[PDB]
């Protein structure tokens, strides 16, 4: 439909070296035609699952480190070229149009079967060419934003590369930005100030394809494939995405979402503990708000501490188990637990033996 | 008028493919001319809704990531060239001047129709070639900028994509610029630091075609499309634009501005509450002032506490429904509500039962 780099005369690449050659352009009023010229070997070599990607003019391919520039003709240096690859499932390819379809680039010849859409509220972060990351490899890209203002959203529509398009996508699968963040919490993300891209969660079910860019959670990438416990509070205090959940101290996983309850007379605080850390909490495992700096004033003589903790920044919930000799079962996946306001003098004298 | 770039011998491009050739500048007193060849199949495919711009040199074509240039020929490189195309409502360019105008770069040939005008009184954030964003979609761009003396404001003429000049530009359309901010409010904006753009609200009426820029606001980005509700205080105090309106500690919605009222006794505040958020406010829903760090001395012993929250930065209002077995209706789009200065003991106690 469009042709802004194809121009007469150019070489056909194949693995970024010369084998073939475009001779003509020739027009139509409704899609321009494109022909190529091919060795009658290889064109017995060449596959009806074959795609042709077409590149123009010269990169300087910057890309950070390394913007060197490859072992280049004239031929590409002054006039658009073309490569091609073949690939196993391009057969769609052919059975759409009348005859093969010259893709814009080398991502846009990917993308056969792996083109998902994304619906977004605010298309602030987002941008063309954003890689879509799973543990920080890179397995997909938005290539394009629609503007739609009949419904007041962004359509992301983005790729997969053919690895990962069945893993994932499958239904639950949680889009996620990454963002620089400076506010009350510290900030763990630097790379995202240059470059940022999208975190992703998988999941299982059908094939969607179909998905809702979700906010920017910042527990999912740490404390992942966890044990999923709802705490109920009164107020919500300085709790918050990425709020540590503490035990004697250590971080063992932290918040992941907060919401209104189903009455709105308590806020449910979703949050993860890690798999090594799962078997601490029990069914008899009362948590409390540990936030701030506590401390007593003194009469006769004054004990004052400032700890400089995490708490103090984000404002922590700290457990211990109470001490059964019946060990009471472990937490279940969906489970209500009780805050406690006040810190329960006892939790230091517990001393619960947990094995394992 | 103006050919700046224009060089004689010239080529025509066309989709960034040539076809076509400039022959002439052909000079006159007033207004110069130049002619150009095109084949006579291709004057056939010529139609009177085309318009023509001209671009010369070489650009590198920067724009942060690639700065790639296109398979070129010489006769860019040396001499400056002239691309045209098609589009639907281009009769009103010939219906203007007695030939085609030849427009100096790509933006100023789509510049027909969706030139508008905006009324700005500092010209500081503006710049030439700053774009108009919708939900971080680029759908507008600012071409020139002219100082008047005789009123001593800016007028910031902007153009609007033929997609989007329809939908917006329609009278009650808010112009607002995005800027960073360093001051007691924590900044939320850092692509603003290195390229500004503006926000804009759409309306709903005449297509006006005359805009006032208004203040640089916070609110409307985030919480939009809400419920508002306006709020008399007898002080300002830690208020301000983008302080968050709280609802058990949850962040419900934000202040959109602070103005004096009709009798200068009390300042009433504009707020406006999320869509989900928006069922939980009701006629009896009493406002608090939320702001700072408040804590109570002990004599006999003294309890302290530190939240490290966000309305310490910016003091925030929250509120409570108060128990009522019948339900009072909800909050009208335009209804005063009056703050009360201390902190109701009752609400933790309330418990009120508020569904859905």
């Amino acid at each position: 439909e469009t042709l802004p780099d194809v121009q007469a005369g150019s070489v056909v690449l194949y693995r970024k070296f010369e084998v073939g050659e475009v001779i003509t352009v020739r027009p139509r009023a409704n899609a321009f035609d494109i022909d190529l010229h091919i060795k009658p070997e290889y064109r017995n070599l060449l596959t009806s699952n074959s795609v042709f990607w077409a590149e123009g003019g010269a990169k300087v391919q910057l890309n950070g480190s390394g913007l060197t520039v490859q072992a280049s003709p004239l031929s590409r240096a002054l006039k658009g070229a073309i490569s091609f690859d073949n690939l196993s499932g391009a057969s769609a390819s052919q059975r759409k149009g009348d005859k093969r379809i010259l893709y814009a680039s080398e991502t846009a010849a990917r993308a056969v079967g792996g083109q998902i859409t994304l619906h977004a509220f605010d298309a602030g972060k987002l941008a063309v060419g954003m890689p879509i990351r799973y543990l920080g490899i890179d397995i997909g890209q938005i290539q394009t934003l629609d503007l739609i203002t009949a419904r007041n959203e962004v359509q992301a529509k983005a790729v997969l590369y053919p690895e990962y398009v069945q893993t994932f996508a499958r239904g639950g699968t949680r889009f996620s930005v990454v963002t620089p963040q400076i506010s009350a919490a510290g900030v763990e993300h630097l790379d995202t100030i240059l470059q940022p891209y999208i975190n992703v969660e998988p999941g299982r079910g059908n094939p969607r394809r179909d998905f809702e860019l979700q906010e920017a959670t910042i527990t999912d990438s740490r404390y992942l494939d966890g044990l999923s416990i709802i705490v109920e509070a009164p107020e919500a205090g300085s709790l918050g995405i990425g709020t540590p959940v503490l035990f004697r101290g250590l971080e063992v996983g932290t918040v992941t979402g907060m919401t209104l309850g189903t009455l709105s007379d308590r806020v449910m605080i979703a949050m993860r503990i890690s798999k090594r850390y799962q078997h601490l909490v029990r069914n008899n495992s009362v948590f409390w708000l540990a936030s701030g700096y506590s401390l007593d004033f003194g009469l006769t003589g004054g004990v004052v501490k400032t700890g400089t903790f995490n708490q103090f920044i984000r404002g922590g919930i700290a457990f211990a188990t109470p001490p059964g000799t019946p060990l009471a079962p472990k937490a279940q996946e969906g489970k209500h637990f009780l805050l406690q306001e006040s810190e329960p003098k006892e939790w230091r004298e517990w001393g619960t033996a947990l094995p394992k």
